[PDB]
């Protein structure tokens, strides 16, 4: 039962990973973001925002309009439910988030807030 995953971020607005498993036998769950890219985070910026399906397209339409000085998330945004620190070229970050915060049988979906990234950066996680 592994709690945990390695993600990266790339040049070419890809995420290494498209799909997470997070078991029910995990009590929290952590997700380690790298970037193997050589672009920094004002161009070449990701994150790893988690949220239900649902709720993807207002996350990133709220948060590409806070500006990179917010980390591109809406302040107090509830529709998050975890998510790293935006990062660039060589920089890397961690999140850990409570298991109890995710259901079964419902969609959640990873992505990268930084304008325009979410078309092609974005995943699936589910709790089985
Ligand atoms: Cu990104
Ligand atoms: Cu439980």
């Amino acid at each position: 039962a592994e709690c945990s995953v390695d993600i990266q971020g790339n040049d070419q607005m890809q995420f290494n990973t498209n799909a997470i498993t997070v078991d029910k036998s995990c009590k929290q769950f952590t997700v380690n973001l790298s970037h193997p890219g050589n672009l920094p985070k004002n161009v070449m910026g990701h994150n790893w925002v988690l949220s239900t399906a649902a709720d993807m397209q207002g996350v990133v339409t709220d948060g590409m309009a806070s500006g990179l000085d917010k980390d591109y998330l809406k302040p107090d945004d509830s529709r998050v439910i975890a998510h790293t620190k935006l990062i660039g070229s060589g920089e890397k970050d961690s999140v850990t988030f409570d298991v109890s915060k995710l259901k079964e049988g419902e969609q959640y979906m990873f992505f990268c807030t930084f304008p325009g990234h979410s078309a092609l950066m974005k995943g699936t996680l589910t709790l089985k």
